[PDB]
């Protein structure tokens, strides 16, 4: 187990870019940041099991252009970077944030590409499923030690975090979230480790929003290209795609800022409410957004395109 | 000699031979191939009688013909295509709008010479071109004004006295005079700024009427009549015009590339990264094109044909002007521009 210092001298940085780290490299980086949480010996959790665990959940992802293994990598590299700049360790308990981090590794477990309305939560459900199976898979329960009581626990945890990862749920919980922002997080308070956890599970899931333009500009490339590939599929079964999945309709700057001012950017301000130390996160996200603005223009063709073609007319 | 034994071995076609609908306004004269638009060339100063009126020697019309054909280049839009489609619009108002009832006959042939000659040697460059790169045809030129168009003047003439290509050799003193000034007059009237001086001088024409007897009227008519021969790829089908402008701004994007290279700033419609097609087009069909074919239709009612098909063809391009806005993500799969 690589100490986390020699994978990155920023890697515990809200500045650092996860998917910088080599594929091949993801892996060791995910013991690095267990063992650099302490959860390996405050648990107990046999070496070589853990290992095979994540290499079974690195297996589970599949190779759609986003919904990727590399995509739950920075989702939970981001959870340790919130462990690392946050002290979560203040407002939950160790149970709670190793079941995130194992939630983030584990959320979009099998994802095809396609969405729920392709197939409630009816893809989240899938993801839970298929960490249940690895977990019940011979020599990758990492709880298998726990006791009756943990071991429930644990489960009740990943089930509630990863469900937590559907929009739907997200704003259905919105004004339960708001209303907690307000009056102020209570340690004492189950609701509010709860939905603290779905906040900070969902802020992992995000997170490609809170780094550079670069990253941003690349994910939105790899994300409509899994929802023009759905909307293709959608057209070749006879059916009307929504517009966001229609390549021949989808303006891409007009979905991309709605979705960065409706649902991105109130996650990390209450994320910022919350944590004051959040601030820079909500910042980088604004940042973002207004970048987006900037460069709107250029989805207008000036001169000819590349073709050289009017035939497109 | 290839070139020339199939002209000359071919005999003068006559025009119907080429196409039936080869004298109506929606013929595209780009569907003829380019090897047979000498031929084609040929057959419409037949249709025009002009080879019997002026006693043209015929091996010296296909040779002045090939001579011509020879030098254009091959930019995107000002080759021998264009030459060929603007005479052939020239021989298009001969035959539709009677232009015997204006004008003379010597006006009419040096308009068609002229159609042939107008852009000679033109290399995808416009006038303010010539003076930012510093050209040959600029230090000739530039303190006179219309640069390119001096140069094309030029040039026919060097055609004309090369060997075996004088179609004016057997013109008296007085029509070889004539038919050198007209051409020259002619060939100046194809620079835009030259347009843009008369314009108010057209538009009185238009209103008060054409006379016959004022050689003013004459002149100014001749200006209008190559502008619309000029232009005359607006005047066809949605096709053509599509097309056409694909070669223009392939042209002039070019050209805004070199001043680039130059160091220059260069006008935003030469700048690929800055010019907005759909804005562009519309503007110069609505400001420049329309309003030459509506002093035509003024002129001539039978024009009006000429007119509706440029405004429908600038109301098709304000209808696929929101195809320029980028849905999904471009060809490349790619937000690398960004
Ligand atoms: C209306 C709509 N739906 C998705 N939209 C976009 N999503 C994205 C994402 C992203 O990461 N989207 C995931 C996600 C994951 C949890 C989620 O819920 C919660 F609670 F975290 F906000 C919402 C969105 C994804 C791909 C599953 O939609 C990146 N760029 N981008 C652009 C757009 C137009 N817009
Ligand atoms: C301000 C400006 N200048 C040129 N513009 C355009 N020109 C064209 C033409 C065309 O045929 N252009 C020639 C021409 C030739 C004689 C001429 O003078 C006169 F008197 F006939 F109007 C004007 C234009 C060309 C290529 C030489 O500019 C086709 N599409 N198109 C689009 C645009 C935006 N716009
Ligand atoms: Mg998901
Ligand atoms: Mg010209
Ligand atoms: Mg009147
Ligand atoms: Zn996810
Ligand atoms: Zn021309």
């Amino acid at each position: 187990i690589q100490p986390v210092a020699a994978i990155d001298s920023n890697f515990a940085s809200f500045t650092y870019t996860p998917r910088s780290l080599p594929e091949d490299d993801t892996s060791m980086a995910i013991l690095s940041m267990l063992q650099d949480m302490n959860f390996i010996n405050n648990y107990k959790i046999d070496c070589p099991t853990l290992a095979r665990f994540c290499l079974m959940v690195k297996k589970g992802y599949r190779d759609p252009p986003y919904h990727n293994w590399m995509h739950a990598f920075s989702v939970s590299h981001f959870c340790y970077l919130l462990y690392k700049n946050l002290e979560l360790t203040n407002y939950l308990e160790d149970i709670e944030i190793f079941a995130l981090f194992i939630s983030c590794m584990c959320h979009d477990l099998d994802h095809r590409g396609t969405n729920n309305s392709f197939q409630g939560s009816v893809m989240e459900r899938h993801h839970f499923a298929q960490a249940i199976a690895i977990l019940n898979t011979h020599g990758c329960n990492i709880f298998d030690h726990f006791s009756r009581k943990d071991y429930q626990r644990m489960l009740d945890l990943m089930r509630d975090i990863i469900l937590a990862t559907d929009l739907a749920h997200h704003l259905r919980i919105f004004k339960d979230l708001q209303k907690m922002a307000e009056v102020g997080y209570d340690r004492n308070n189950k609701q509010h480790h709860r939905l603290l956890l779905c906040l900070l599970m969902t802020s992992c899931d995000l997170s490609d929003q809170t780094k550079g333009w670069k990253t941003t500009r690349k994910i939105a490339e790899l994300i409509y290209k899994e929802f023009f590939s759905q909307g293709d599929l959608e057209k070749a079964m006879g059916n009307r795609p929504m517009e966001m999945m229609d390549r021949e309709k989808a303006y891409i700057p007009e979905l991309q800022i709605s979705f960065m001012e409706h649902i991105a950017m109130p996650i990390y301000k209450l994320l910022q409410d919350l944590f004051p130390k959040a601030a820079e996160l909500y910042e980088r996200v604004a940042s973002n957004r207004e970048h987006w603005t900037k460069v709107s223009h250029k989805f207008t063709i000036r001169g000819l395109p590349s073709n050289n073609s009017l035939d497109f007319l």
